[PDB]
């Protein structure tokens, strides 16, 4: 379903990419997107799918667009428009200078100091989940570890009941990888029906959980509103539930297939940090955009006020101009260039938590279960959207090759 080409678009710039169902999906998600970087594709293209929108295909353009909030506003950051429209998360649907005050608070909740404090639980929970898995010689990594690990830590941070997971998780998924089961607004509403009561309850009787800190926070010398708090917490949930979860499955899927990569990490543990970076570049998975605040001419292409443009954070690091042999995983690259956690003022606050969750998992999984692989005849399927994912990850191993700790 291609929408009719708007008048201002040179037909030579058309490239019908469907962000929700790329063509090469079988080959893998990062691979399906990278077709945008082939020689036959202009740097800046227009796609008639999902209502028509621009796509910047190169690291350089993406970084520029992200730096430029004057022209490229966060107001309507999701494609399609109804989604970017219904989207009112804070600080994500705001531009500087307004953005800054909400950012500062959100930072209080997810920042470094919080990670440092939660470190022992992270380490505790991972060791526990793995040890539990170890003797089975088989899981569903996606359901068995990728989901529980990050979510339980979040539920811990937020002081929310583990029981709300399934419900919460469904709504989150609807937003990033729309099912067709519910629209963005319907989905936004449900997450909101959820948060409302809790926030109220934490304004009256504050805790030490993330929600309490948000609900009772100060912004521009005055108290945050209830609606504002609802809107921050809404974002925290989606990052908490939907990002780390998917990243881990790509990395684990990759590790299950590359014995040599596993080994390197086992023998030269000092490399874990460099490898985490490489994996964040290679298995990057977020694609959001911006809205043109006016007519603007960008790299010789005429953009019209109101046009949306996708600036796929995923693409910067896969771009050959940025990284030689981009599709190749090399833990010892001189420079790992990516924008996996974004670029500009909206640079991801949860990056610290995310990095801690990844490193712990690698170090801990490798220690106990150094040798594993994908279940014979399982066919791994990726999914595309704002946040790309893995559907299921059937792994098998010989219990006799594991090590208890
Ligand atoms: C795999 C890990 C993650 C990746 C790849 C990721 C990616 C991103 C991206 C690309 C952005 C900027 C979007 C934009 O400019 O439109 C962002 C922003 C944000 N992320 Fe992360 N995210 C991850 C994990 C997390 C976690 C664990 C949290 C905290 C629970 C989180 C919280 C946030 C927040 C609060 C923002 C907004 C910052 C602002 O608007 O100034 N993210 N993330």
């Amino acid at each position: 379903n291609l929408a009719p080409l708007p008048p201002h678009v040179p037909e030579h710039l058309v490239f019908d990419f469907d962000m929700y169902n790329p063509s090469n999906l079988s080959a893998g998600v990062q691979e399906a997107w990278a077709v945008l970087q082939e020689s036959n594709v202009p740097d800046l293209v227009w796609t008639r799918c999902n209502g028509g929108h621009w796509i910047a295909t190169r690291g350089q353009l993406i970084r520029e667009a992200y730096e430029d909030y004057r022209h490229f506003s966060s107001e309507c950051p999701f494609i399609p428009r109804e989604a970017g429209e219904a989207y009112d998360f804070i600080p994500t649907s705001m531009d500087p200078p307004e953005q800054r005050q909400f950012r500062a608070l959100a930072n209080q909740v997810v920042g470094m100091p919080v990670v440092d404090k939660l470190e022992n639980r992270i380490q505790e929970l991972a060791c526990s989940l793995i040890e539990s898995l170890r003797p089975q010689g088989q899981c569903n990594f996606t359901e068995d570890y990728a989901e529980p690990f990050p979510i339980r830590i979040f539920m811990l941070l937020a002081g929310l009941p583990e029981e709300d997971i399934p419900h919460l998780k469904y709504l989150t998924d609807q937003m990033t990888r729309p099912d067709g089961s519910m629209t963005f607004a319907e989905a936004k509403e449900a997450l909101y029906d959820y948060l409302i009561p809790i926030i109220e309850q934490r304004r009256q009787k504050p805790g030490t959980d993330a929600i309490s800190i948000v609900a009772n926070g100060q912004v521009n010398g005055r108290p945050i509103t209830s609606d504002e708090a609802k809107r921050m917490c809404g974002l925290l949930l989606v990052g908490g539930l939907d990002t780390v979860v998917n990243f881990l499955s790509f990395s684990m899927e990759f590790l299950a297939k590359s014995p040599e990569h596993r080994q390197e990490l086992i023998e030269r543990p000092e490399r874990i940090p460099a490898a985490c970076e490489e994996l964040l570049r290679r298995f990057s998975l977020v694609a959001d955009g911006r809205i043109l605040t006016s007519d603007y001419e960008f790299h010789g292409v005429q953009l019209k006020k109101g046009d949306q443009i996708l600036l796929p954070q995923m693409l910067s690091g896969l771009d050959e101009r940025e990284n030689a042999c981009p599709m190749h995983v090399d833990f010892s690259r001189q420079k790992v260039s990516h924008t996996t956690f974004g670029h500009g003022s909206h640079l991801c606050l949860g990056q610290h938590l995310a990095r801690r969750e990844i490193i712990v998992t690698l170090k801990e999984w490798l220690t106990r279960i150094p040798d594993f692989s994908i279940a014979p005849g399982a066919q791994i399927q990726h999914k595309s959207g704002i946040v790309s994912g893995v559907q299921a990850l059937p792994l098998v191993w010989d219990p006799a090759t594991t090590k208890a700790v």
